[PDB]
């Protein structure tokens, strides 16, 4: 149902910030 | 009400969550 | 009940948001 539906957008969210970090780390590596 | 603000909550992030993409993707460009 | 456990879910995101935020900004100073 739409709890389960929530859960849903948390992971997909986790899944975009992990992405994120992921981008973070790239770019920390090209400066240093 | 608490499940409305987490709704809420959620769309705000997915918001951050675009402008940080645009940022990550304008600095690996050198695009300001 | 899951409504807390999602509260704390959220709580966390917008932390690890307010770091890549922060990562960012410091990023952009490096290369600009």
């Amino acid at each position: 149902g739409e709890i389960a539906a929530l859960k849903q957008e948390i992971a997909a969210l986790k899944k975009e910030i992990a992405a994120l970090k992921f981008e973070i780390a790239a770019l920390k590596q090209g400066y240093y």
